[PDB]
């Protein structure tokens, strides 16, 4: 909520206040820190096949 | 009219702009201008009545 009457000021002021929400930032953080471990599986299913 | 939602903002922002209006200013001017002429006029009548 903003304290004005000019149409559209709420949209641009909310856009400036929040360039990205915290929850989607945390979702991207959860995604980006899990995929380093998957290559470990790419070792295991490799070497067992060689075994 | 003013570009805000705060109640009472119009009442003070109008009052700062116009501490007096022009049409009430010119009446106060034109009375003070013509006070001495009617003073002289009513004085001369009494002096003529005395003589």
């Amino acid at each position: 909520r903003c304290n004005t009457q000019q149409p559209g000021c709420e949209n641009v002021c909310y856009d400036k206040s929040f360039p990205i929400s915290h929850v989607r930032f945390w979702v991207l953080q959860i995604i980006f820190v899990s995929v380093p471990t998957l290559l470990y599986l790419a070792h295991v299913f490799y070497v067992m096949r060689k075994e």
